[PDB]
C-alpha cells in the first residue's frame, strides 16, 4: 500500500542526493 510506496521515494531521493556530492566534489577537488 503506501508503506511500499514510501520505500520507493526515499530509496530514490537517497540516490539522488549522493550523486550531486559526488559530482560537486570531483569539481572542486581538482581546482
Ligand atoms: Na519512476
Ligand atoms: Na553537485
Amino acid at each position: 500500500g503506501e508503506a511500499a510506496a514510501a520505500k520507493e521515494a526515499a530509496a530514490a531521493k537517497e540516490a539522488a542526493a549522493a550523486k550531486e556530492a559526488a559530482a560537486a566534489k570531483a569539481a572542486a577537488w581538482k581546482g
